């Protein structure tokens, strides 16, 4: 019961009205989030039989209440419920009837409206899917399809109730965006989600139709809240849909009701004032589609009926239709060349659209003259950019866009590094916009570590046909040239930039991040500045929510911020726990890339602060792995760091025994690779780790009986080259004779007697051999 009156100090200082001041609330609150996130019993003590959500739920009801006080309860409830008992428990206790206390917990993000608290809300939600089918898209872990089925009939109230939020016009913009988030998180069984079958039901209901509602709608024209940050959270989740209908019978029935959708909405483009609406909607939906699943839509964009209706909205006179009109076909120019079938007709229109002097119709007229990208569009960018007060964050996105699609040039990147009020402006986007800019905002720092082309898979086909003077490489993609580049982007602070847009899911644009940042850490005087403006915090929810192809890069870039460092300083407690998880899974010798080494330096400075590091490593199956590059003879960076390794985890009790266990051969490593003595890195471990293992007499009875021909491996590391790795050995070899007299009778008779009594007549394992006399 002291941790029961431990959390009612606690308890009254929260709930029961304890409090003075403000900050000594939080003080209480900050404790109680520490004190549940260490022990699985703080969410036991915390939720006092359930006493804890009503005193949140009374708390949220405040209009008055700080917004860091609420997020932080909310903190402390969902580490609450990570438990499968207590949130099933919580998920029903809203209501004596079911579907209602379902509809209570959802619509808990619309008690407020900042992005803060909508954005912990959708943790609660998410913990939900992570009890239900007990997934975890955080530890990679797999639903077991034993336990969705045995409680089918919550899901499926849930998922109507979300789909009632998506047309429920009386839920503000920043919630259903989350909405749709946890969607594209939750649902498919491809992303690790709710197994097979249950997203053909979504399909064959009605569902799909509710999203193709909402990707035809806009801030400007919508029944229902609508930001303009929501179309891009539309368009992924409907891409990964499409990654998630496997069979062609479903493919076939996908498109058979997109079909009825897009002809409807044909059978309604009237030139009635009612008529002109469904176009504007049409125009919101097919950028919806290029902006994510680029496969289907082209299929549409060679029905041959669309381009005068988008020469209609260009020549009339509403100015919203014609810059929904601009931004529509500078989506259309793709990496294939039948869209310039409908194309070809359009390339001077938005050359007149231009001429017009609206600057809402002018920056999406600007876009699509710089991805047809001729330094003056630059010029004129640079002009929309600078303008700060003036400007609205909406106009100023397109404009990333647009330099984004100018940064493929080498040659214009330099005069973008060469202005610095430039990134000055840069910075009050991404700060003031927030995550508004992902795509393009990634795209940049792609092109300027030139990341794009990061893959130099095709480099080595390339130099194989200048093995057979045509050719024209281009000088301001050399390593100098981007060492200038990165280290102005790292001086002008690229790093908070990236953690303010990195609350969104585009693994597109995530991707694009992890290659920058694995550029970025290329070198060691920066990274320490990168992980003090909370770099790692980025790279491991970056490895946890990205692409499976960008989780590579991610912990690789993971793996160079903590190389030569201090893990205390830049790895404190939780997020340390987690980082052994993504670089395990790195660790491919087929694969080797130039991170095993960085992997291993990582772990090495890993292992030495406290035995809960270490031991969560064997959990991970890590032992395996790191033996066969303890195995290899070639390499010399890779093996000694996995010696240094596995010196540093022999502190912990159970390896240290699973080495001296009957099953392994393990131990002959230890001492034949002190013999092919070589080298002095491996030679130094494995005498160290020698001297630690023959403290205990059963393993030093081992070392006789199952090592034939072992005095030759003990006369050569008596006569020996290196003297620091033999003076290490010799206190591992006084601690035997020490342990056993038999085993010291087995050394008189034996060979190496001689040049153990040599070397005493010399530094300090002369004293060693001494008290190695005192046996007889």
């Amino acid at each position: 019961t002291s941790l029961a009156n431990k959390v009612t100090d606690m308890e009254k200082l929260a709930f029961r009205g304890e409090a003075k001041d403000t900050e000594q609330k939080m003080t209480a609150l900050n404790n109680l989030l520490v004190l549940c996130r260490e022990s699985e019993s703080g969410a036991t003590g915390v939720w006092n039989q359930g006493a804890l959500v009503p005193f949140v739920l009374n708390l949220i009801n405040d209009a008055s209440e700080n917004e860091e006080v609420t997020v932080t309860a909310i903190r402390i409830l969902d580490e609450t419920i990570k438990n499968s008992v207590r949130c099933m428990k919580f998920l029903a206790m809203h209501d004596p009837d079911g579907p209602k206390s379902v509809r209570f917990v959802c619509r808990l993000m619309c008690k407020k409206s900042t992005k803060d608290f909508v954005d912990a809300t959708g943790i609660l939600v998410q913990r939900v899917f992570n009890a239900m089918a007990k997934m975890d898209r955080q530890k990679e872990m797999k639903p077991d399809p034993e336990v969705a089925e045995a409680n089918k009939i919550w899901i499926i109230r849930v998922l109507l109730e979300l789909q009632e939020m998506l047309q429920d016009p009386k839920v503000g913009a920043v919630q259903r965006e989350t909405c749709i988030d946890l969607f594209l998180k939750n649902l498919m069984h491809m992303d690790g989600g709710i197994p097979r079958g249950w997203s053909w039901k979504f399909v064959e209901e009605r569902g799909l139709l509710a999203l193709l509602d909402v990707a035809s709608q806009i801030p400007e024209l919508c029944e229902y809240p609508v930001s303009a940050e929501t179309r891009q959270h539309v368009a992924i989740c409907l891409q990964r849909l499409e990654e998630d209908m496997v069979f062609d019978t479903k493919r076939t029935i996908f498109k058979e009701k997109v079909d009825m959708f897009f002809n409807a909405l044909i059978s309604r483009c009237t030139n009635d004032d009612e008529g002109h609406k469904y176009r504007i909607k049409l125009s919101c939906f097919l950028i919806t589609m290029l902006q994510g699943p680029v496969d289907i839509g082209i299929n549409l964009i060679t029905n041959d009926q669309l381009t005068p209706i988008m020469l209609e909205m260009a020549a009339s006179q509403d100015h919203l239709m014609q810059g929904i009109a601009a931004e529509l076909i500078v989506a259309t120019v793709s990496k294939h060349e039948r869209a310039i079938n409908m194309l070809k007709v359009g390339i001077p229109v938005l050359r007149a659209l231009y001429d017009s002097e609206d600057p809402t119709v002018k920056v999406r007229a600007l876009v699509g003259l710089c991805k047809i990208g001729v330094i003056s569009l630059a010029k004129t960018c640079k002009k929309f950019l600078l303008e700060t007060e003036k400007y609205s964050v909406d106009i100023r996105r397109y404009a990333c866009e647009g330099l984004s699609y100018l940064s493929l040039d080498a040659d214009v990147k330099e005069w973008i590094v060469d202005d610095s009020l430039l990134l000055k402006a840069l910075v009050l986007l991404a700060k003031k916009a927030g995550a508004l800019c992902v795509y393009t905002l990634a795209t940049i720092y792609a092109n300027l570590s030139n990341a794009f082309e990061k893959p130099k898979v095709d480099e080595e086909m390339v130099k194989l046909a200048q093995f057979a003077h045509v050719p024209e490489t281009h000088p301001k993609d050399t390593e100098e040239y981007v060492e200038k580049r990165v280290r102005a982007l790292v001086e002008e602070g690229a790093v908070p930039a990236c953690v303010a847009v990195s609350k969104t899911e585009s693994k597109n644009a995530l991707e694009l991040i992890a290659r920058s940042l694995l550029a970025f850490a290329e070198y060691e005087d920066l990274r320490g500045r990168i992980i003090a403006e909370g770099g790692t915090v980025l790279c491991l929810r970056l490895t946890k929510e990205a692409s499976g192809e960008g989780k590579i890069k991610a912990g690789h870039a993971i793996a160079k911020l903590g190389a030569k460092a201090d893990p205390m300083i830049s790895f404190p407690g939780q997020r340390a726990y987690e980082v052994v998880k993504p670089l395990c899974d790195l660790l491919h010798p087929d694969v080797e890339g130039k991170a095993n080494y960085d992997s291993l330096l990582t772990l090495t400075n890993l292992a030495s602060v406290s035995d809960s590091i270490r031991g969560r490593i064997l959990k991970e199956k890590a032992i395996p792995k790191i033996e066969e590059f303890w195995f290899m003879t070639d390499h010399e960076h890779l093996r000694a760091a996995a010696a240094e390794l596995l010196l540093n985890l022999l502190f912990f009790e159970k390896f240290y025994e699973e080495t001296v266990a009957p099953g392994t051969d393990r131990l002959k490593l230890w001492v034949l690779y002190s013999a092919e003595v070589e080298e002095e890195r491996l030679s130094r471990a494995s005498a160290a780790g020698f001297a630690i293992l023959t403290e205990d007499e059963n393993a030093c009875a081992r070392i006789m009986d199952e090592i034939k021909s072992w005095p030759e491996v003990f006369k050569d590391i008596a006569m020996h080259e290196d003297a620091e790795t033999q003076r290490r050995g010799l206190m591992g070899i006084a601690n035997i004779m020490h342990s056993s007299n038999k085993l010291c009778s087995e050394i008189v008779s034996s060979e190496v007697f001689r040049v153990l009594v040599a070397v005493t007549k010399l530094x300090x394992x002369x004293x060693x051999x001494x008290x190695x006399x005192x046996x007889x």
